């Protein structure tokens, strides 16, 4: 009944987004029937990759592929216990968060050097993530990862705020970019502050359950949502993108 | 006499490709003495890393370093046993097959960002087919992993037939481009239908050694005599490509 | 007294360049607050990454996260033995080395289709080394992997010292570039040499203190004064390099 519930909210926090990241495959491909090839079909083609990636992502937790057990280590809250890690999200980040950063970075025009640097630091973000969560042997390493992890982020945050909000007044987009940006920002900052609240980190809260909830709803907002209103804009001005 | 014939089915498959990639290499550089620099220069650059690839990946399988044994699960046609799987494979074609994108991509002269999404898309088709390989706690997710796969696959499909295409006829090799594009959609669907009908899908063809094999034979064609095919149409045609 | 002196050496080699590391991210940032938006701040945030990698790396081994024990195969000097193999090492490279030719390439405003042929040689080099150091079924295919991974090192090599060369000169930075050049090649040509002579490769050497101590010193070069000498160039020649 606390077993039965802690239950009940891991499925259902997993198989919500298969369905959902699974009608926004199908949404964004018939969104994509009337856009014109060019610089609008390069947004919607890395766009939908986004919820392929997650759909792929969950169907890995569901199946128990990218799921394990992990020992905290001496001075955790949980110390001597083994946790439920769902690992496989933080895998998965590291191909799907740079799919964002690829439709945000075609439609704010960046330069290919920002790009490239960007998307190296984010994938360094997400696999010192996945070190912290699996780093057994000592406290003292997983907050050292969870803060290198940190800077990682910072540099994908600067890049966004400075270069690529430049690059895209000058593409004509400032605005989509920045509504963009705000969500990007507002939203990715949950998941670290999920990470450290929830049982890995500190563990103020201590049920897998309500922190893969957590996740699950940040994917909705972060992913799904997040390619809606992109989508939406690019088929309503596409002349305002193209060349 | 079964078990014999197994093994000699498996070693042999894999030997013959050791060699073959070596050949390759080794043809593939002799002809890249008589390639000016610039374009042309870049276009065999990329087509070399294919059998180098291809030979790593074939040393993986043959020291038993990507080869495992996965039991399969109940409503499998060989539920309940264990089943010799190349993983290996599924783990180098996402190196591999982004090799062979990048030398059409440079024959073709696409987009960049056509270009980074459907290497995406590549990278994400290998690695479900790798997820659907792996999985054992139940049928249904081994066959979701599959289909997802396709998805991707049907993106990387479609940006080859249309887009690219497009980049072709207008950088003047849509002729040499059609030849190759054509191939290799041929050859790469033969790969999911091994799958299907091999011993990790429907088991219709339940040796191990044939599937190896029918692997095998395609990697002949798909990389090694599509990159002999492809360099030696760029040493022929070098003004049409330059610049 | 040789357990004890073996284990001082490990642990030093690995926190000391977690510090270095540490300080060279530190300085990099100061350094950056003086550095004009565009070209520079593109080769400066490349820059960056190489110590956050390298720093990630070493929390790495030192956690044990990415330490392992390996088995020796007949024939090895240690034949039959459990090894310390620093497999975190291998595996890191994949991503830093990168980082490092990213800047040189960014340095030289070399063509994008060879640097992304040069970084995915790169990386087969990184992960055919680490397949070297993993296998364990005989000592053939150890070399053989040795050998592969030295193919894809001249791949790198032949880039750097022609085409990276010849876009230096007409990008106005040939000095600079044939200068960093000079050091990586040198610098990494140290790395191959390390594993043959230590324990992984021929064991002319048998201590794993000594051969980490070896990589972390050729660590200090390749990166941290790599990086160090490429920033105080930048900041001195801001207008040779915009644009
Ligand atoms: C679709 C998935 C998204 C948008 C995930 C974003 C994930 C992050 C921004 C992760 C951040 C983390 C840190 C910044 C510190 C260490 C722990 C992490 C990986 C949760
Ligand atoms: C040199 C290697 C090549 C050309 C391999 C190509 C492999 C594929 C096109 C794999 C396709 C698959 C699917 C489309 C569905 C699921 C199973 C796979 C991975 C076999
Ligand atoms: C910062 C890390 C650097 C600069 C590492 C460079 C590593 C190499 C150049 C590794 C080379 C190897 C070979 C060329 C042969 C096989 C063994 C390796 C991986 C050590
Ligand atoms: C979010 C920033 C946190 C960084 C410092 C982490 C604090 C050290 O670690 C934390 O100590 C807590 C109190 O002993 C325990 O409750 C936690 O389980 C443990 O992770
Ligand atoms: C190629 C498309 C196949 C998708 C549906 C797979 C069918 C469900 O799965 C299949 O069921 C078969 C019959 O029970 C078994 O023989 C197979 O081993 C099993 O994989
Ligand atoms: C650096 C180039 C070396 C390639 C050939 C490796 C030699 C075969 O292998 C080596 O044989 C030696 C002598 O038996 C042993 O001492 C080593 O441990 C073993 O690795
Ligand atoms: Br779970
Ligand atoms: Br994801
Ligand atoms: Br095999
Ligand atoms: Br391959
Ligand atoms: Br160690
Ligand atoms: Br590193």
């Amino acid at each position: 009944a606390a077993a039965v519930r802690e239950n009940a909210l891991l499925s259902s926090s997993l198989w919500v987004n298969v369905a959902l990241a699974g009608i926004a495959i199908l949404v964004f491909v018939y969104m994509g029937r009337t856009i014109r090839p060019g610089r609008p079909r390069l947004i919607w083609g890395a766009t939908l990759m986004i919820p392929l990636v997650s759909i792929s992502s969950y169907l890995g937790l569901l199946s128990g592929l990218t799921v394990g057990m992990i020992e905290m280590p001496a001075g955790h809250a949980l110390a001597g216990e083994m946790v439920r890690s769902q690992w496989g999200r933080y895998l998965t980040w590291a191909l799907s968060t740079p799919m964002i950063l690829l439709a945000l970075g075609l439609l704010a025009d960046v330069d290919l050097g920002s790009l490239f640097t960007v998307i190296a630091a984010d994938i360094g973000m997400c696999v010192t993530g996945l070190a912290a969560a699996m780093t057994t042997s000592a406290l003292l390493f997983r907050w050292a990862f969870y803060a290198i992890s940190c800077a990682f982020f910072v540099v994908v945050l600067s890049a966004l705020v400075t270069d690529w909000a430049a690059s895209a007044s000058s593409a004509g987009t400032a605005e989509i970019f920045d509504t963009l940006r705000v969500l990007t920002v507002v939203l990715w900052l949950g998941y670290p502050i999920v990470w450290a609240v929830g049982v890995e980190g500190l563990a103020l809260v201590q049920s897998v359950g309500v922190t893969s909830w957590a996740y699950s709803v940040l994917d909705v907002f972060a992913k799904y949502v997040f390619a809606f209103i992109l989508l939406r804009w690019v088929a309503n001005n596409e002349r305002t993108v193209a060349v």
